[PDB]
């Protein structure tokens, strides 16, 4: 079984958490795109969706699903999204797809965070297999890079990339993250950092993993 | 004298901190505008400036001063900026002029934060005379508004304002800030908040107050 098949398995299993006639919180990225197709498969069952990227929005509308603005809801029952790494404590590293800012915002509206992932995303130590994405105000790029290096990392600017919010992304190499909640908060106080890729203060509530033996739910 | 004359006195006094052949960090707002005019006065003594707003940038260029990008420097000797409130510990509330995000970015670059105010800006309790400005990603406006109400404030969207960074502002009324350091950190952890107007983790180093009796320096 290949990686795409596993993503499809997790996405299909996520449908079990979708409540009739309600608005679904949707993330961004390749695994979520599998979820957007799955959603189109049961669309009349839902009221619509709130999505974490303009790409996800366009795809959802292409499926005939109405897209609502986050500002139109006081909360969401669930938020379904993938991750670049996820540890046994359900803490994640996100941002490979450069949508981490709106992903953190939509996740904050949802009661239940359902992370859908292929088996390869499960790691014991966050940051060991994937560089930490950090979204940065453009004029703050150099000084945030200096802070990240002082913290022990090797920041690298993602060439030519701009987020839906108009910011740049610095990916931090050589930065194993032994204490995720602590680093998340610390980076949150750095001027110029819009969002950092550690989702630890509010991690996943449910983890759906696509494996060769089928989707496995950790709830 | 009125506040405009007190602002000019403080701005004139800030000049003594400007040294030759150096890039000056400059803020934004009515008091800084008096400082920019003062800077023009010694134009040729300085190398240039890094500014906290497009408006400050424009005024500086009109004074014949070269404007540099923050990314062009690794450090600034001083940063001159005003404030809406400042307490005896030199902690400030800023953002009346909607430039708080970039102001916090440039201030982080400077060795010495020089706050120039008229005497009406001195208060014993932050939030007692001025609603707290909070810059928010537009799609997160409603949810951040609900969080601010939960912390006990009365948030009000600043109608029609869009910051240099493309964001909106929520001004929090009836919100006395009894522990600025704690509150600044708490707000920095809210998804959707770009910057909050409490400058307490990094307050002013020098305070120059314009008074009917002349500018008074609190070094």
């Amino acid at each position: 079984m290949n990686q795409l098949e596993m993503k499809k398995l997790a996405a299909q299993a996520a449908l079990q958490y979708v409540k009739a006639d309600r608005i679904v919180g949707v993330g961004s990225g390749s695994t979520v795109n599998c979820f957007i197709e799955a959603l189109g498969t049961i669309k009349d069952k839902i009221q619509g969706a709130v999505a974490a990227s303009k790409e996800s929005e366009e795809l959802l509308r292409k499926q005939g699903i109405e897209v609502f603005n986050a500002n139109d809801v006081s909360s969401l029952d669930i938020y379904v999204d993938g991750a670049d790494e996820i540890n046994p404590q359900k803490m994640m590293i996100k941002g490979g797809g450069a949508a981490l800012t709106r992903e953190k915002i939509v996740a904050a509206l949802a009661k239940k965070f359902i992370c859908i992932v292929d088996s390869s995303k499960q790691v014991d130590v966050l940051g060991s297999t994937f560089p930490l994405p950090v979204e940065v105000i453009p004029m703050a790029r150099s000084q945030v890079g200096r802070k990240l290096a002082a913290l022990g990392g090797s920041p690298e600017y993602r060439e030519g990339v701009v987020t839906d919010n108009g910011n740049v992304i610095l990916d931090v190499h050589n930065f194993s993250i032994l204490n995720p909640v602590e680093i998340e908060k610390e980076l949150n106080n750095v001027a110029g950092v819009v969002t950092n890729g550690i989702f630890a203060l509010r991690g996943a509530d449910v983890v759906i993993v696509g494996t060769p033996e089928g989707a496995k739910v950790i709830d």
